[PDB]
């Protein structure tokens, strides 16, 4: 059959729920609130032997699964705007320091 290519690489992580940002602004509450009903469930990400710094990890990260939702609801015809692209990367963030976080606890259970 087959068609596309890939990505590049990276791997999909198990799910958590969302980390629950506020913004200390109630119009970004009441946005958030109601959006996070759409929003991520996990992330893309490499195995602890593929360490590369946390920062730039999780920037190219934040793409990675924000493109994939993006392009995911492009077909339907979905706009997005600048908050919203901002709002989903404090999340997509959260969620990758997170589990490179929960990826250090292998480390700490490798070693008796």
């Amino acid at each position: 059959g087959s068609v596309v290519g890939g990505l590049g690489g990276y791997m999909l992580g198990s799910a958590m729920s969302r980390p629950i940002i506020h913004f200390g602004s109630d119009y970004e509450d009441r946005y958030y609130r109601e959006n996070m009903h759409r929003y991520p469930n996990q992330v893309y990400y490499r195995p602890c032997d593929e360490y590369s710094n946390q920062n730039n990890f999780v920037h190219d990260c934040v793409n990675i699964t924000i493109k994939q939702h993006t392009v995911t609801t492009t077909t339907k015809g979905e706009n997005f705007t600048e908050t919203d692209v901002k709002m989903m990367e404090r999340v997509v963030e959260q969620m990758c320091i997170t589990q490179y976080e929960r990826c250090s606890q292998a480390y700490y259970q490798r070693g008796s």
